[PDB]
C-alpha cells in the first residue's frame, strides 16, 4: 500500500516520527505487513480548501485490495485523527482519494504483482 | 472537487490571487459549491514535455460526477486559458487528467461521501 | 504518455541528461513519438518504504492505451533498471502505478484527444 499527504503545514511542524507512526497504523488498518507500506509527506505546499488558506491536507491511499465502502469509512476516521493530533489540521479540511489497484497495474522489483 | 497543477514555472511568476481565481472559476464550471473545492499549485518543478524544458504543466481534476466527453472539453479550454494568461504556458504543453471518482472512494471528515 | 518519479534521493544525484534519457526510452517502449512524452522528477522528498528511510521511489505511468499485463512487466524492468543504474535505488524499493487513460479523459491544447 502507498499513502501520500500533501499539506500547507510547514516542514518544521511535521514531527520526526510521523512517517513511522503512519506506517505502523496503516499496517494494522490494512492487515498487511509493515514492510509493504510506503508513506510520503509533502509540506509547505501552496494550496487552498474552500478558498481558505488555513491548514489543510490532500491525500491518497493506493492498495491491491482492502479498499471498499465500509473499509474507506474506517480509514478516514483513522487518518483524520492522525492529521488532527500530529499536524493540527481540522478534519473538515481533509480529502483522501482511495484507489483499489489491479495487481497487473502495480510494478515492483522489475516486474508486477500479477 | 480537487485540482492540482505541477509546473516548471518559478514560484515568483504565480500571481497572488491565483488560488482564489481557480476556486471561483472551477465552482462556476462544475456547479459544485465553492466550499468543497480544493486547489493546489506546485511550481519550480523539474519537468520535460516533448524533450523540451520550456514552460509546461501536468494537471489533474478529480470530481464525483460532472466528468464526461463534452464537459472535459470545456474544462480543458478554460484551464489552458488560465494557464496561458496567468502563467504564460502554451496550451500545447499542458496535459490534464480527469477522474470521475466514486462517492465511496472519496474520504472527508471521518467518513466518505457515499 | 506521462511518467512521474518521486524519490528521497538528493537533487545533486540526478545526472545531467536524465530527463532526456527517460523521454527517449519511453518513446521507444510505448511506441508513441517523443513529442507527446512528458517526464517529471521530484527529488529530496520526505518518504519511507517499509519503515526505512533508505533510497526509494514512488512512480506512475499514464498512457492512452499500451497498458496491459505483459507490457507493464516490460515497463517495470526498463524503469527499475534506469532508477537502479542512474539514481542507485534498489528495485525492491520502487512502486510504479500504471493507468490506462480513456482519450476522453485527457486534456491537451484547449480540448481533449477524443
Ligand atoms: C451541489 C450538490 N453538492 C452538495 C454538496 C457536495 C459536497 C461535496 C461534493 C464533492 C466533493 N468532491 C470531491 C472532492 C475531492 C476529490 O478528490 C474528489 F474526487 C471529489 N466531488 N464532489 N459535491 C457536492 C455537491 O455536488
Amino acid at each position: 500500500p502507498m499513502f501520500i499527504v500533501n499539506t500547507n503545514v510547514p516542514r518544521a511542524s511535521v514531527p520526526d516520527g510521523f512517517l513511522s507512526e503512519l506506517t505502523q497504523q496503516l499496517a494494522q488498518a490494512t492487515g498487511k505487513p509493515p514492510q509493504y507500506i510506503a508513506v510520503h509527506v509533502v509540506p509547505d505546499q501552496l494550496m487552498a480548501f474552500g478558498g481558505s488558506s488555513e491548514p489543510c491536507a490532500l491525500c491518497s491511499l493506493h492498495s491491491i485490495g482492502k479498499i471498499g465502502g465500509a473499509q474507506n469509512r474506517s480509514y478516514s476516521k483513522l487518518l483524520c485523527g492522525l492529521l488532527a493530533e500530529r499536524l493540527r489540521i481540522s478534519p473538515d479540511r481533509v480529502y483522501i482519494n482511495y484507489y483499489d489497484m489491479n495487481a497487473a497495474n502495480v510494478g515492483w522489483n522489475n516486474s508486477t504483482f500479477a
